């Protein structure tokens, strides 16, 4: 593999560079590779990093490029005029723009295959999206090409989409080259910011909702949903992943599965990204979704996460019933037995199934992972598969029967649960899932979480756990170190997705930050450690779409210019899920916060999602963030697209 053509070091505001000379006539088959090494001086605009065209008035549309766009977006289109053929290849958030104040170096390519009639593209490491499409062009095949540019498109004997910035490396190939040499030749440190990739040890393809925690020992502990079937919240087939770093961030252990059920199996799939494809989804498996971390007073870690049942979505789940049924003082998971209309069961001492009607236990238990036994052994099911040719069928692999599935003989009522496992040493091992009691009352469901992390508060040691119903906020909390559960369940002043998160002012003190429907992040703030909560407040510079999106705030442990200090992340952007910042927020002695400083991660036009922040063990900043607009229908199904990045807080202070 030998380049036609090799530049460097090429650097432009707009004006282009015309390579027609050495390139006219290396293109013999019209197949091609380019792969370019740049960074971008100034974002805004469509810019394209190179164009060949056809230059002569009226052949406007006689010409392919490969584009970058003020969003991230990478591109190509090959378009003839006389044909009226034009196509268009691209997807989302495909590379970065800048990072601690200097233009970051991304390295892009694209792969031209008239046998397969493909058009690949790749950043950064990843394939990012490839194409057959019925009108094909090669360069070949559109008319009268006789202009070749990098930095811009002659259209007409003028430059269009110029591009600002450099192409440090820019390589003509006249063939299309393989997929494993395009990636490796597109890795470079942008490739390095993943903890979780797709198809790695989880097998998933895609991930959502990243959370990071630091523990006391100085481990640096992630989660995240492994989501199988594309992004989707629901229907979907997700699993709760973990990775850990013991040198301050710098590198991460393989991921494993913490949280799943095995009805389907943790194998990759290639979700379709079209219009006609992207709403499909993987209907009916059992569902862990959204966790959050604490670490107990005693060393101890608890993760809780939501827990769905095979074929349960957030919106279909019934919310008039708990799941729970109370006997005697005691609440028990009910069960309904396949062929009856009533729960007529429940879960009792050792996991026995007992009959509620005679009051006398059954021959079957549920183990410790919600698997059903009969007479001590497990009755089991036949796993599921996915395949697109969408089709879910039985794989001939038995899994141990469960409650939470669609094919079991005793079943929970379908709603959603919260469900927390614990860890005695750092969480290397974790305990069984222990299902939450019916805390907001029988005759209601679960809360969902807040994901990210939950709090002790330092006066009390109240464990504290943020969740939210829909209309009121649910802050559940532990007054005996994580053996009982109680609610306070809140009133909102309207249907907000309230999820939340807490910093602690000073003893006694706390706030919940969290996300509306009206375009604002509201503060509640308790001076009794959780137990009363003050009228919402609204910040004043964060500027949202109505939907909102979930937030990350952290206390830091070292003063900021003499004062303790909160760190926020969060988009800021009535456009979408965009335009990332971190503030650094400064308490006062009468518990205001003085917001002193700002950082925008990335352009304003850039996706950003969901995040978390954590606190290392050398007091530098932990980012993990969905690098994407997770709300748009537009972005679904991406892969690659959740870097960690790690800050000092003097690189906060700056912007
Ligand atoms: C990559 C891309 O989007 N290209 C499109 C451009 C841009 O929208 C520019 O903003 C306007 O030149 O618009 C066209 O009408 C054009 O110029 O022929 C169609 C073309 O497909």
């Amino acid at each position: 593999n030998t380049p036609v053509l090799e530049k460097n070091n090429v650097t432009l505001t707009g004006g282009g560079e015309n390579v027609t000379k050495e390139l006219k006539d290396k293109f013999t088959s019209g197949d091609f590779t380019v792969v370019i090494k740049y960074n971008q001086s100034s974002e805004k605009g469509l810019q394209a990093l190179f164009g060949i065209s056809n230059s002569k008035p009226g052949q406007q549309n006689s010409y392919v490029d490969v584009f970058l766009r003020d969003n991230g977006e990478l591109g190509m289109e090959a378009r003839d005029t006389s044909s009226n053929k034009n196509n268009l290849v691209s997807r989302p958030a495909s590379v970065w723009g800048k990072y601690k104040q200097e233009a970051v170096t991304n390295t892009v390519a694209v792969v031209a295959d008239s046998v397969k009639k493909t058009y690949s593209l790749y950043a950064n490491g990843t394939k990012v999206v490839e194409k057959k499409v019925d009108n094909f062009l090669n360069i070949k095949d559109i008319k009268g090409i006789d202009y070749y540019m990098l930095g811009g498109v002659k259209r007409a004997g003028k430059t269009a989409f110029g591009f600002n910035g450099t192409l440090e490396n820019i390589k003509f190939f006249n063939s299309a080259l393989d997929e494993e040499t395009v990636k490796k030749m597109t890795t470079n440190a942008v490739t390095g910011h993943l903890i979780y990739t797709a198809n790695d040890t989880t097998g998933s393809n895609y991930f959502r909702i990243p959370v990071l925690y630091t523990f006391s020992n100085g481990r640096v502990f992630s989660s995240i949903d492994a989501r199988y079937g594309g992004t989707h919240d629901f229907l979907n087939k997700i699993n709760i992943a973990t990775s850990y770093s013991d040198d301050n961030g710098k590198t991460w252990t393989k991921p494993k599965l913490t949280l799943a059920f095995d009805d389907f199996a943790p194998v990759p799939l290639e979700w379709p990204r079209e219009v006609g494809g992207r709403d499909l989804q993987i209907s009916g498996g059992a569902t862990y979704i959204d966790s959050v971390i604490v670490e107990k007073k005693n060393k101890q870690v608890l993760m809780f996460a939501d827990v769905m049942p095979a074929g349960v979505s957030f919106r279909e789940a019934t919310r008039k019933d708990s799941g729970y049924k109370q006997i005697d003082g005691n609440y028990y998971l009910k069960l309904r037995k396949q062929g009856d209309t009533d729960y007529n069961y429940t879960i009792r001492e050792n996991g026995t199934v007992y009959d509620d009607r005679t009051n006398r236990p059954t021959e079957f238990s549920v183990d410790k992972n919600f698997g059903i036994k009969q007479n001590g052994n497990y009755l089991t099911v036949e796993q599921y598969s996915v395949s697109f040719e969408k089709t879910e069928y039985r794989n001939g692999t038995k899994v141990h029967m469960n409650i939470f599935y669609k094919d079991a003989l005793f079943k929970v009522v379908p709603t959603n649960y919260i469900a927390y496992i614990s860890s005695n040493d750092h969480g290397e091992s974790w305990s069984a899932p222990t299902l939450l009691p019916p805390i907001m009352g029988l005759n209601r469901n679960a809360p969902y979480l807040g994901p990210g992390r939950g709090i002790i508060e330092s006066s009390t040691g109240r464990i504290l756990i943020p969740s939210y119903t829909g209309k009121e906020s649910a802050f559940i909390y532990s007054d005996d170190n994580g053996a009982s559960w109680k609610v306070k369940v809140v009133p909102l002043p309207s249907s907000w997705s309230a999820e939340a998160q807490f910093v602690e002012l000073s003893p006694g003190v706390i706030q919940a930050y969290m996300r509306t429907n009206n375009g604002k992040i509201a503060y509640l703030t308790s001076k009794d450690a959780g137990t009363t909560w003050s009228a919402p407040e609204y910040l004043k510079f964060v500027s949202n779409p109505s939907y909102g999106t979930q937030l990350s705030i952290i206390n830091y442990s070292q003063l900021i210019d003499g004062k303790k200090a909160v760190i926020l992340s969060t988009p800021n952007s009535t456009n979408g899920r965009k335009h990332g910042q971190i503030w650094i927020g400064l308490i006062n002695d009468d518990n205001t916060i003085d917001w002193r400083y700002h950082h925008d991660v990335d352009y304003s036009n850039y996706g950003y999602s969901y995040s978390t922040l954590t606190e290392l063990p050398n007091h530098e900043i932990g980012l993990m963030f969905e690098k994407f607009d997770s709300w748009s229908r537009n972005e679904l199904h991406m892969k690659n697209v959740v870097p960690y990045i790690t800050f000092k807080i003097e690189d906060l202070k700056k912007n």
